[PDB]
Formats: C-alpha cells, structure tokens, sequence
C-alpha cells in the first residue's frame, strides 16, 4: 500500500532512535516509507522529498535529527504538510541542542516536537496517527483499542 | 460554525500568548473555541473537556501553559485527537521549565509541542490548519495562500 | 495498620528511585501504601487516588515522576492533603526535565518538591514523618532519636 | 495568639517574595511570625531560632533565600520540624542558583522546596496549611474554602 | 565594486544585531552585500543563494538567525565558501537556541561561530576581514591599523 | 607540625575529590588536618569548628560539598579566615548544583570557589599555598619551582 | 601609599561592576590600584601586569571580566600570587558564560571565583582582606569589626 | 612542505580530539604543524607562537582547548591570521563550559567557534581549508570533490 507517513532522518545512527516510530506505525497498520535525508550533506534531496511529498500522496513526515538538528523545520519549510520532529539524542548535550534546534521554530512555519529520543519517536508515530485518525474511521478504532489497552495494562503495586 | 479546534490555557495572563493561536485560526476561517481550563486548579473541568472533545466535534486541540505546565499533557491523557502544545514563557525561567513540562512526554501518549510564546502560539494554530488540511480542500488551499504570501512578503533587504 | 501515607509513582521502573521512601517508611514505623498511578495512562485512576485519600485516611502523599513529570502536581490538584514530590532521573537530561515539572507549581496549588533520585526519596519520607511526627508522639520520639543517630554516627576523620 | 508557623528570609528584599507567603496565612487565620535571619550574616541566631522553634510551639518553618540560598537548608540541619523552602528570585540566574541550592539536599536532612519567586511563597504558605489541617479541623475546614473558591472562580474564557 | 562578502539574515529585526557586521566591513572598505534571506520562509531564495554565490564573486558569507536557526547551517550545505553564523539573541532563551543550532554542526559541513548578539556580528565581519586579508595585501594592512587602533585605544584606568 | 590549612568534606565519598587537595599541599610541605565536617548532619561541629580554627592557628580552610553543598558558605560565615571551596561532582546534575550553591554567595560572606571536581581541589591546595607563600619565603621558593616545574615540562608536541 | 592589591577589568563598561571592589578596599583602608587590563585587547599589557605585580609589592590581584571571561585565569597563569576571579554579567547569558570562564581552570594554575556581578566584586575585596589580614593585624582588627558590623547590623524583622 | 595551518591544544589528553582535525588536514594535503601550546601553564610559548605565525607563513590556526578555554581567544589577541576554536568536551559540563568560554568572544577579537568535540575537530580543518581554497584552485578542486563526494554517499534508506 502507497505510503501515508514519511519518517525521515540525516544518518543510519539515527535509525536507533527512529526505528521505534517505524515499528509503531507497523503496529497500527499505517503505511510508510522510512528513508535517510541528510539536511546538511544531502539538502537538493530534502528540497525535492519535502516539494514533492503532498503530491506523492504522503500525509505526515516524521523527521529526526541531532545535534544543530534542522532536517525537521527545513522540511517543514517547503511542505504544507504536517511536520513533527524528533530530538535525536547527542553525545555531548545530551539533545538539549537537538530539542531546541526544532522546537524554537519562528512563527510561519511549524514544527509539532517530541521528546528526545525513542520516546519521542513512539511518541511522534502515535501523534501522526491521531491525526489520520481524523479522517480514516479504521485506523481511529486501532488507535482506540491501542489507548484503551494501554491505560488497562498498567499495573496497580510495583514489584520489590 | 461548530467548533472543530479547541484552544484552552490555564489562566487570562496566558491568553497574551495564546490569542495568536485564536487570530490565526479566525484569519484561515478554521472554527474554533477558545477557553480557559487549569490542570491544577480545575482538574475535573479539564477532565471533562478532554473526555468529551471528539464527541463534541473538535479535531484538534491547543493547549497552553506556564511553569509546572501540565496541561497539554493531561488533556493528551484524555483524548485520542492530536493536541498540540503551546509553552507560555515563564517570568523567571523564560519558559525552559513550560518547555521541559510539556515537550518531555513519555511514550504512549504525545503533545506536539511548539516554540516558547506567541511565536508557539502561531505556530500551534498553522501545525492544526495543516492537518485539518489533510481532509478539506477549501482549507487546504487557504492554507496554501498563507505559506504563499508569508514567502512572497519577505523582503530583499533591510531597512535602516 | 492502616495507611497514613502513600507512596505512588508511573511505573515499575520508577520503583529503583521511590523503594528509598518505602524503606525509610518502614524504618520509622509508619504504615504506607505503595502503588503504581500513572498520570498519562492511568488518568482516572490517579483522579480517584487523589480525590478519595483523605477519606481512606492517607495524611501525605508521595509521588515520583520523570521526564515530564506530571503525577505529583496532579495528585496535589484534587487532594487537600500535603503532597511531596520527588523527580526521578532521567535519561536525557538527568531529572532536570522532572524537577522543573515538579516543582514550578504556580501558585495555589503546592507540591513539596524533595532532591532528584534517591536521596529525594529518602528525604520526601522523612519529610512526611516530620509532618506526621507534629500530631504523634511515639513517631515523633523515634524521629528524634533517628536524627540524633545520624549526627551522633558521622565519623570525625575520612579513610585514605 | 502563639504562632506555630515561622517564615524567616535572609534580608529585607527577600520580604517582596516572602510577603506571599505572610499574607496567606493571615487570610487563613494561622498564627505566625515573620522574621529575618541570615544564614550567611547571622549564623548563630539561625543556630538559635531552629534549635528552639520545636519547643517555642513552631510545627512549620518556612524560609526563604537566594543566591547561594542556604537559609532552608541550615534551619533544617537544627530542627526536627518540616522545613519549607522558597528560592527567591535572583539577579543574574534568575532564582536557578536559588532553586538548586535549596532543593538538591543529599538523604537524611529534607527541605520541602516550592517554585521559585511569588508563587512558591504563596505555595509554601498553602503547604503549611495543609499540614497543620491535619490535626486542626477548624482550619481544615477553611483550607477547603480556600481551595473549593479556588477552583471555582476560574473564569471559563479569556477577556479581551 | 562587486560584492566579496555577503550578509544574510532572517528577518528586518534581525538587522539591529546584524547592522554591526555590515558597518565594519564599511568601515574596512571590504565590498559587501546586505539581504534578508529566511531559512524557513524563502529555502528556494536561500538555496539560490548559496548554491551560487561562489559564481557571483562573493568569498564569505555571514549569516544571522535567532532561535531555531538554520540559516547558517543550510547556507554551508549548498556553498563550498567559508560561512560564519551570528546568533541572534532571542526574546524567551536570550540566544541560547540560536547559538546551538548554529554551532552544534555535524562533521562534514563546517559553520564558524561567533558570540551571541551585536558582539558576534562585529566579530564576524573582523573574522571575514581576516579570512581576505590572507590575499589582499592593502586590507591586510587596513586591518593590522584596526587591531593596533583597538590595543592602542583602551584606557589604562576607568572613569567614574 | 601544627596545622595551617584545615581540609573539610561532609562524607568520606567526598575523599576522592578531596584527596588532591591532601597531596597537593604535602607536596609542597604545608602542615594541614583533613576531617570530616558534615553540614547537614554535625552543624554544630561546623559552627565549632569554624568559630575556632583562627584562634587554633589555621590559616585558610578549603571545604568540599556537592548537591545542595553548604559547607563552604557556611564555614565562611563563623570565620573570619579565606574560605576557598570545592564543588563535589554530583550524580545527576555533574556538579552544577555544587557549583551555583558555593559560588554565589551574596555580597559580605566570601567563599573563593574553584573548579567542578580534582582540578579544582587541586587548585584550592595551590591557591591556598599562594596565600601562605605571601608571608613565607621558604614556601613562597616552593611555590615558585612548582609553578616553573609545571611550565617547563608542557612537551611541545602530541604523540599519534 | 603602596599598592597591595591590584584591581583590573577589561573595559570601562564592568567598572559599574568592579566599582564595589575598588569601595570596599577603600573602606578597609588597604592600599590598591584599579586599573583596565584588557586579556583581548591588551595581551602584552596583561602580561607584564601579571609579570610584574609581585616585584612591585601586590599581593593579590582581583580580575574582573565578562562573556569569554580570560582576564583572571591569563593573569594567574603569569603570576605566582592569587588571583581572585569576579564574573561580570553579561548581557544574553547573564555571566553564566563569564562564570564557566573563570571558575573551570584546569589543574594546576587556579582562581578563586567569587559570585556573579557586584556581590562577587564586593567578595572579591572582603576576600583579599582576609589574605591579608593574615599578616597584618590592624587590618585583621578592621576586618573583624566590618564582620561583627554586618553581622550585628541584621534587622530582625522585616519593613512594609 | 611548510606549514600553513597549525593546529595547538593545551595537552596530550586533546589530541583524542584535535587529530580528527590533522587528519582531515592531511588527506586535503594541506602542510600543518600540530603544537602542544598550554594558555594556562605555558603563557610565554603561546606569546611567541601567536605573534609570530603570520610571519612564519602560517594562515590559519586552529586551537582546542577544554574547561575554561582560554586557549583560542588569547591566540586571537596576538594574531592577526583567523582563529578557529574547536570546544574540547569536558568531564563535569561535557565541552558546555568549552563551548561558553571560546565562542562568547566580546566584538573586536574573533574566534570561529566549531561543535563540541570531534566534529568540531574536523569542522575546523574543512572551514581551514574552504579559506584556503578562496586563493589556491587546487585545493578548491580537492575540496569540491570532497563534498561532491559527501554528498553523493549519503544512502538513501537506513538498515533494520
């Protein structure tokens, strides 16, 4: 099935991260494609992914990216598209510069941010399927009974 | 019109910051309401408001806060919609502790988080006309319009 | 006994942090409860927690959360009772994301905000039994006498 | 009446956070005093002040400091009463410097510590209530008040 | 005479920080181009920009951009001249987003760094003056004045 | 020979930074006493200790605390002698909270603070032998091959 | 009379700092320089000031600097007497740049840091006093009477 | 070949880092020299070498230094040749108090300032060699390649 969600990212060492919006997306029965988009050393492939996406059919792009992390605003800044960002957690900083690298966005042109690192990915996943929820009553159920079973499996005592 | 983004804050002082979200929503023509909820001193309103939203007919829901910020993330426990987050700038941290609040999210129930302040709140109101884009044209091509005039506005060089 | 105190907190992974209050608890003789409330998935169990357990006969509530760490302001929104927080560490920013989530409460509604991590939990258990201590005097005797100890047991010179 | 709550500050410019906290308790009727003692300037009357506070009929010391803010944190190394700690806002750091100080006390010596500024007076005051209602239904009853108006008189939307 | 450096920033408030750079290279009689390019409103601009500026006969670009700021970055993807990025401080973070989402560059594509704000833009054009002077003998000789001016200038006392 | 530095830490894990301010001054022959000296657990042996060390001939006191780390100010405020501290690494916060809590001090009450850490234990053992070296030249010619030592062994290139 | 503590700074803009240095020195009566030593601008200045001073009778030296804070550490690196380190604020970072600068010194070449802006400056000149006042007993006196002063001269209660 | 970059560092420890630089140096086949030159510990050495490198050919130095890093900003002061700072990443602050101390230059002497650690490492020798290329077409070529060939690299999916 022709992919909905584009989950984007500058390297392979991302994918460590990012890995766990692909797997949750699998999870919900969304079709995706999962692909490396360099900002810094592949950006006439970023200007061409993010001008073209819409019309290929894509809904949402999930973009991660680390350290001066701008693979997820440049995307944003050429696609009407909805785009959320994931901090990619960094050596040294810890993805503190990763986090404010995306979400410090100017208003014009959005970005809706995460968490640093794999929770931030299930995370960004799970908000890309809110949305298409919206608009496909199927994948809204899914996303209900995910929710629903979530809340019902938490357990009430921890363990000594 | 019924309302299909709901806009809610803490408190009147957060409403400087988050009645750029309500002006960009009534420029693109997107209905919407526009209230005030506090997780902490209304937890049952915000209970209530967050449980029945879908019901109600709303898509998309903004949530802004300062400080201890907890309510774009309780509104997220509640509701299966996307609910984007709006991190009003605190006095003494400048919104650093509304930005860890809200954008730190664990896995398994998301806020898209924005930038600190009004250009947050902008930016809120733009990510939720994208994705009610995805299934209204009308809309959709607004939308396009604004993305087409904010880059054809800006100018070539400054003035003294 | 019944419980005049409870120890709640998100996950079983937060266990390794707030075992340090239960422990200090027992240590002091005071009977607890130890739970397991999720703020994000569990929300209406965390409003019933909350809004019942002064009528169970709790007198304080613990509660350790992390990232964006939203159970003890939340518990502290619909409980009159005292509510201590503790941050638990986090991956990323090492509990600095749980301690401004936690302590950061704006006005009007208090969460007694302890250290990050286990010396947080130690000191939110002997903070409630100074509280607890105020009306009984047997716990009161054995707090004195705990904290005497404490002096009374640092040694003088350090260990080459 | 004999005051059985302590707010104690370091100086003079602390009071314009401090007074937060002086005026919730008068509006709750809890008897009180309101000092200053200097940890750094005058060591030897905060040894004295938290030695005597139990025996003196204090059940609730809250202290505020800035800076290197060790007032809360001394006071409570002399007493086995609860000690409530308000970082105050500081010039260059903004209370951050406050704020660790205060609340990062290792295991075995508690400060209760609240938000930085205003609203953590406010809130140490809040927290000291609800301590002392545990064994005074009168102001029990009054704490409720407080809260139950609190609550409702949230406006439910936002003035222009 | 044609330009040899280009100044680039986001937006008209970002020339009061930027002005400084435009000044000094006045000052300097090093030819220079002074233009509003917007990472996020006008990528095609930026990318034209930058992909030919080394055609037009510019040597180095200066770029500044607060809060999420890419500017500097994307220019270096597409130009194989030296760029150097100027934070703009920002309101919320005071410059803190923009220093580390221009300085944190992944290895491959370099952006040279300078300090927050009007220092940072000065700095810049004195950090290009050098870069040129390494092959223009008669600016090199304008900017040892410069420096001998600016060692020769400072007081040896201070005013009251 | 009698003490002249007396060396002061809350804990025996605070030994392994503290050491190296141990050696440094055996190295360069300064008679000195290394205790332990809690804070928060012995204050009145800190006021004893502080009120006497002049009187007991000590001539400088380097004290070590991490977290909310107290000891250093409040040293400072029983003694009219140098105080010079030593922020301990802490676990979660990597000894920033140790930082802000001993270097800022309020006007009136110095603690001349060093480095996070050994480096800065070190050189509290080296600033302090400075102060000695001011009235007596036998250290002072100590000091003097120390710090020429120092300089004349830097080798002149790294080793692949 | 001879100077016995030199006062430098690196621009006439952080006099309004050092100033408090300079008062304090004035007030204890002990003879001193306050000169502008730029480590930027000025190196070769910086390093015959450093060279010099013991030769020429100070015994310690107060650097005050701000942003990338060198003055202390470069003058402690040229100089065998101590050097006491005021970080000025700054305008974005608000001296946390300056403080980082000054406090981190490696190994083996220290400065005693005092706190951000005018109480550091303040602390800077108490700190030298007490120095000195190790081999001077009519300062030693003065000393004494300025604590005991401060101390003495604490309010006990607040003003409205 | 004589050298026309050189790389310096305070200590073999920084060579871990700074190599990443010598060798991206070497494969451009760019003539360096790598110097262990100490701010702190061999001030004279760092005079020298600075105020002579322009006459001794070299056009670009590059400078790593950790903690309060003095090193590039002094070496600034004495040259007139660009100055590239590569932040070295610290064991406490992890390269935070690098970053600060060399990129927060004040307006007058610049340091282009790279990221944390090793990509800044190797960040510096490419802005090394784009200023190098603006008067050597050979070198031009090579680092065309160089990027062309980064560029065309990047894969395009990552591997599960």
């Amino acid at each position: 099935s022709a992919p909905v969600v584009g989950i984007i990212m500058g390297s392979q060492s991302d994918f460590e991260t990012m890995r766990h919006a692909d797997a949750l997306l699998t999870e919900l029965e969304i079709p995706h494609e999962t692909l490396i988009v360099s900002a810094h050393r592949t950006p006439d492939r970023l200007a061409d992914y993010a001008r073209t996406a819409a019309e290929r059919g894509l809904n949402v792009i999930i973009a991660g990216a680390g350290g001066a992390a701008h693979l997820p605003g440049m995307c944003a800044a050429w696609t009407r598209l909805p785009v959320l960002g994931v901090p990619v957690e960094s050596r040294a900083l810890k993805g503190m510069d990763s986090l404010l690298s995306i979400v410090q966005m100017p208003g014009g042109v959005p970005v809706g941010t995460l968490a640093i690192g794999a929770s931030g990915a299930k995370n960004a996943a799970l908000l890309a399927a809110s949305i298409l929820a919206l608009f496909n009553p199927a994948l809204a159920a899914r996303l209900e009974t995910f929710r629903a079973l979530q809340t019902a499996s938490v357990p009430n005592s921890p363990i000594t």
